[PDB]
């Protein structure tokens, strides 16, 4: 079983290498705590937290950097490089990649503003790479609630909790235009916007983000507070101001009798929503682990030791 005290005796600092590299990127990529939170989630839902994301290309298996929810997206992959590089350097073939990111995307949050806790550890890399699964695995921005239930009972995590928790993760970070356009111009078809988009937030939307306009163009997830990590993304849920589908639904899909308590909570309290967001990524990053002897720890998280 994973514990948070796997490195305290081959590699005490890891924790605060990996601190000391996300604190230095922010300074110039104020946007990569965001980035590496999500790149341990794309990591976990695919064939579990064993850092398969992170494998590049091979003429065995292609790399789950090409999947629709990580191409032109999934950013941050030399920051992890970097951490990598210095933690093997502190300690020589100690951390594997899956806990680096996992200790990445726990860091990442607290720098930005989050709860900290020590993430349990133990986990070891992938021997190859997963991309039908990818695609197959990770939720899209349209997807209804019960594809979002779906895809997240799929992986291991049939709480509402996990899922209303862990979209918490959108209280900060990008989103391109592509990825709303249905709901600011033809929402399902229907040739009129979401109707359970704010229509004030909707102008201002459609400012950002004007048809036939710049798709790759970057919107902020959360309006009130862009960089923090807090329970503001909730806030805005409540007022019709989630920004894509998913987050939308949490609080107005017709099946979402068990999600907008949640919601509710989680906005009224940041505590509630901190304690829920832990308990969330931890069981997150409880799945399907490779442990032991199994896998490896990856020297170079591109590539498979050979
Ligand atoms: C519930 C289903 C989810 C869907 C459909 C979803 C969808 C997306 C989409 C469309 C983007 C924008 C990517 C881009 O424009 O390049 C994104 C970004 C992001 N997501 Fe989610 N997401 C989900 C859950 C989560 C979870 C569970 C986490 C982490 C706990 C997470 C963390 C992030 C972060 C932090 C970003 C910003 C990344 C950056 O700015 O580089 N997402 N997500
Ligand atoms: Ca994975
Ligand atoms: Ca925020």
């Amino acid at each position: 079983q994973l514990t948070p005290t796997f490195y305290d005796n081959s590699c005490p600092n890891v924790s605060n290498i990996v601190r000391d590299t996300i604190v230095n990127e922010l300074r110039s990529d104020p946007r990569i705590a965001a980035s590496i939170l999500r790149l341990h989630f794309h990591d976990c839902f695919v064939n579990g937290c064993d850092a398969s994301i992170l494998l590049d290309n091979t003429t065995s298996f292609r790399t789950e950097k090409d999947a629709f929810g990580n191409a032109n997206s999934a950013r941050g992959f030399p920051v992890i490089d970097r951490m990598k590089a210095a933690v093997e350097s502190a300690c020589p073939r100690t951390v594997s990649c899956a806990d680096l990111l996992t200790i990445a995307a726990q860091q990442s949050v607290t720098l930005a503003g989050g709860p900290s806790w020590r993430v349990p550890l133990g986990r070891r890399d992938s021997l190859q790479a997963f991309l039908d699964l990818a695609n197959a695995n990770l939720p899209a921005p349209f997807f209804t609630l019960p594809q979002l239930k779906d895809s997240f009972r799929n992986v291991g995590l049939n709480r509402s909790s996990d899922l209303v928790a862990l979209s918490g993760g959108h209280t900060f970070g990008k989103n391109q235009c592509r990825f709303i356009m249905d709901r600011l111009y033809n929402f399902s078809n229907t040739g009129l916007p979401d109707p359970t988009l704010n229509t004030t937030y909707l102008q201002t939307l459609r400012g950002l983000c004007p048809l036939n306009g710049n798709l790759s163009a970057l919107v902020d997830f959360d309006l009130r507070t862009p960089t923090i990590f807090d329970n503001k993304y909730y806030v805005n849920l409540e007022e019709q101001k989630g920004l894509i589908q998913s987050d939308q639904e949490l609080f107005s899909s017709p099946n979402a009798t068990d999600t907008i308590p949640l919601v509710r909570s989680f906005a009224n309290s940041t505590q509630t929503f901190f304690n829920a967001f832990v308990e969330a990524m931890d069981r997150m990053g409880n799945i399907t682990p490779l442990t032991g002897t199994q896998g490896q720890i990856r020297l170079n998280c591109r590539v498979v030791n050979s």
